[PDB]
RNA sequence: GUUCGCGAAGCUUCGUGGACAUUUGGUCAAUUUGAAACAAUACAGAGAUGAUCAGCAGUUCCCCUGCAUAAGGAUGAACCGUUUUACAAAGAGAUUU
């Protein structure tokens, strides 16, 4: 509720008050980088 | 043929005038060439969305099944692509008269 009053996010906002692997990576963004690109699935490319 | 009359031969038989009854059927003619479809082989193959799947519609010079104004057909069929002008106004530079 406090942080809908702000406007802000609510763990940042209750710290605030409280103060006071490689391969995985190139293949799941090459994966993405299809998909996104893609305006495409069964009927667009038959 | 039925018969109701006339005229000849022996009620029986020929020859006649009439009356009765009167125009069917085909948009077609019997095997390839006036248009049936499934099936089969081969080849691919399943709406959005990442994937899987439901259902509903919509457009059409596409239909089918269905008694159907039910319902169902690959989301029933084809739609997913191509897509450059009622086109003017302002500024700068260049060649021709
Ligand atoms: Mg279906």
């Amino acid at each position: 509720t406090i942080a809908d009053m702000m406007a802000r996010p609510a763990q940042v906002c209750v710290e605030r008050y409280n103060r006071l692997l490689e391969d995985e990576e190139k293949e799941m963004l090459a994966e993405a980088r299809a998909r996104l690109l893609n305006t495409q699935g069964k009927k667009a490319t038959r």
